[PDB]
């Protein structure tokens, strides 16, 4: 927790100054490490907000908005959650473990949503090779 490689140690190889702080420009091609890349205007808002440099205290800050790790939305976080039952799956994703995950994170799609998916879905155990789901999502 306190030697994060991509987050702390990241955040060092960035520092331009090496005095443990990172303009916007830096932020944003920190955050894309640790999810995307956004724009000039975006790291410059946060400034705004945050101490003029946004050292490893007031990126963590915005960062950990929901105070802490596991939480605030990272990309390995989702995926380590999903993969906990999904070491290959050929045709299968499981709602069991997806649920088990994402209800345990912060009452998400409980066992209630799940009902209603299950329900429509002639399976017996959520699986559909988390395609139907992704695809009706992105595609509106």
């Amino acid at each position: 927790s306190t030697d994060d490689s991509p987050y702390k140690q990241a955040f060092s190889l960035f520092d331009r100054h090496g005095t443990g702080r990172i303009p916007k420009t830096s932020i944003g091609d920190l955050l894309r490490a640790c999810g995307q890349n956004p724009t000039l205007a975006e790291i410059t808002e946060i400034e705004s907000t945050l101490p003029a440099e946004v050292d490893m205290e007031q990126f963590l800050q915005v960062l950990n908005r929901p105070n802490g790790f596991d939480m605030p939305g990272d990309p390995e976080e989702f995926v380590k959650g999903f993969q906990v039952f999904d070491k290959d799956a050929t045709g299968m994703i499981g709602v069991g473990e997806l649920r088990y995950v994402l209800t345990s994170l912060g009452e998400k799609l409980s066992n209630e949503e799940m009902d209603e998916l299950l329900k429509g879905v002639p399976v017996k155990d959520g699986m559909v090779n988390y395609h139907d789901f992704v695809q009706m999502i992105l595609a509106n």
